[PDB]
């Protein structure tokens, strides 16, 4: 066998690859590996950990990623769809990925990606004001975000309070240099974990992303709002 399933469901390994929901198409120039044995054919896409914090996290040995076939996902800061494309591969045609991006430039890449992928919903909106787009968002199982400013963990939490089910999960990368360049990476990470806790987003694991990123963490946890 030439592509083995990874511990994480929907993730495969040769290095890290996902099953291409759109056979024949690359999203960001990634290699595509197709394996045929008779009439059976399956195409995978290379998942670059120097571009995608999530792939770096999986390679780094993260225990859970909480996306699987059928999962409903809210991705804040979807940019041009790099990481979202692979989340879309994993959740498959019965899952759903809401891809929120403020940038209109990035948004056009996202809409283009979503033309081919029925499970992506581009939402070209400011995640600071979820009320503007709340009527489009069915309640999700998992939220993803890259936090790069000192206000963004709260912005993620306001979206969790609006859209994330009780007992759903979050996967949040943290770019310490962008949050506070005058603080140590460790102090930024502790401060962001504390901001999470104060919003009932309870971390369950965390890791840094060396060698792919410097002073970049990924935190995985569970949302436990009060009644
Ligand atoms: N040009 C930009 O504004 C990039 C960007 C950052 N960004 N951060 C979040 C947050 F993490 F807060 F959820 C959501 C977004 C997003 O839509 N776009």
């Amino acid at each position: 066998v030439m592509v083995e399933p990874h511990r994480h469901e929907g993730v495969f390994i040769c290095a890290l690859v996902t099953k291409n929901l759109v056979p024949g198409e690359s999203v960001y120039g990634e290699k595509r590996v197709s394996i045929s044995e008779g009439d059976d054919k399956i195409e995978y896409r290379a998942w670059n950990p120097f571009r995608s914090k999530l792939a770096a996290a999986i390679l780094g040995g993260v225990d859970q990623i909480h996306i699987k076939p059928g999962a409903k996902v809210l991705y804040l800061g979807a940019a041009s769809g790099t990481t979202v494309s692979h989340v879309s591969d994993i959740v498959g045609p019965d899952g759903l990925v809401y891809a929120v991006e403020f940038s209109h430039r990035s948004g056009r890449d996202l809409i283009n990606l979503a033309k081919k992928r029925t499970n992506i919903i581009p939402v070209i909106e400011d995640a600071r004001h979820p009320h503007k787009y709340r009527m489009l968002i069915a309640m999700v199982d998992v939220i993803f975000a890259d936090v790069a400013q000192p206000d963004q963990t709260r912005i993620v939490a306001l979206n969790a309070h609006t859209f994330l089910r009780n007992g759903g999960h979050f996967v949040i990368s943290i770019k310490a240099n962008c949050i506070d360049s005058t603080a140590s990476a460790e102090a930024v990470f502790a401060s962001e974990v504390k901001k999470m806790q104060q919003e009932n987003m309870k971390p369950q694991e965390q890791l840094t992303l060396e060698p792919y990123e410097r002073d970049h963490a990924v935190v995985v946890g569970v949302y436990r709002p009060p009644p």
